[PDB]
């Protein structure tokens, strides 16, 4: 009777309290892995003139732009003319002359938002 809220290609939505798009539930959307909400609304509830909120904002879970090691640079420095670190990147480092990677040479930006393996050094 309420529709259909929407779905998002970015997440999922669930619906709670009548697992339909009746009157009274709620639409709650959830991100998946890759991905977070955005806002602090999540939800669309269903009332007697349709869906009340809209579909709320999930953005691509971006893990924070790595500077470099002391002694190396980023490999993974260009992919994109935008290049944000969204989930599934790989952000590689290299030593420069002389210098070797003291962890490991690869880093990818995990759902958490932070970055899955530790600033790696090189000396």
């Amino acid at each position: 009777p309420c529709g259909h809220p929407g779905d998002t290609p970015f997440g999922t939505f669930t619906l709670t309290g009548g697992n339909v798009f009746e009157y009274g539930v709620k639409a709650v959307y959830t991100c998946n892995e890759g991905y977070q909400l955005l806002g602090e609304i999540n939800y669309r509830e269903c009332d007697t003139d349709g869906w009340t909120n809209d579909i709320p904002i999930c953005e691509v879970v971006k893990c924070l732009p790595v500077t470099a090691p002391e002694n190396g640079k980023i490999v993974s420095s260009a992919m994109e003319p935008d290049r944000e670190y969204h989930f599934g990147q790989a952000v590689r480092f290299v030593c420069n002359s002389g210098y070797k990677i003291e962890g490991d040479e690869e880093m990818h930006c995990s759902d958490d938002g932070f970055w899955s393996k530790e600033k790696p050094k090189c000396v």
